[PDB]
């Protein structure tokens, strides 16, 4: 490989990469995510989670088979880290991969986030996710490809025009603005 290693260097990352806006993250095309749901890395990746950083009325729009919705700071941490996602087997990798809407904003903080508690929490330099990917387009480019691998086909903008109180009110919910 003619990367870098992965977060706790013991290895290199299993996936090929494209370039994103973010020069300090690694992104992967809407061909690699169907890659991994379809079993192609079975051998090695023992689990895999989809983190979609979109608000609840987006993600009940159409999301992509299996992912889980976590969009606030406060769930992914309860949800990644109070009790960490573990392989089965001591050979098989565990990897999680984050997306939004674009994939510009939302996804790559939670991204940053999840890595400053994981290193956090942990003795330099063990952590429990040292592999995270963004995918990059996010749903936005992934629906129109691949949307057999979406459930409910339909695709929902943030900015749906009906549901704008509903963004309001979900906005008063975070961490912060
Ligand atoms: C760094 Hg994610
Ligand atoms: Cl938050």
């Amino acid at each position: 490989d003619h990367r870098e290693l992965i977060g706790d260097y013991s290895k290199a990352f299993l996936l090929q990469t494209v370039d994103g806006k973010h020069q300090d993250l690694k992104y992967i095309s809407p061909e690699t995510m169907v890659a991994l749901l379809t079993g192609k890395f079975s051998n090695i990746v023992d689990k895999f989670v989809i983190v979609d950083c979109r608000y609840p009325y987006e993600y009940e729009g159409g999301h992509i088979k299996t992912a889980v919705n976590l969009p606030l700071e406060r769930d992914a941490e309860s949800f990644l880290l109070k009790s960490p996602i573990a392989p089965c087997s001591l050979d098989k990798r565990v990897i999680l991969i984050f997306h939004c809407e674009f994939s510009s904003e939302r996804g790559p903080r939670m991204c940053r986030f999840i890595r400053e508690r994981d290193r956090a929490v942990n003795d330099y330099p063990s952590l429990y996710y040292p592999e995270m990917y963004i995918l990059k387009g996010g749903y936005k480019e992934f629906f129109p490809q691949h949307p057999n691998f979406c459930e409910p086909q339909d695709y929902r903008p943030m900015n749906h025009e009906a549901f704008k109180d509903e963004l309001k009110t979900f906005r008063l919910k975070t961490r912060s603005w």
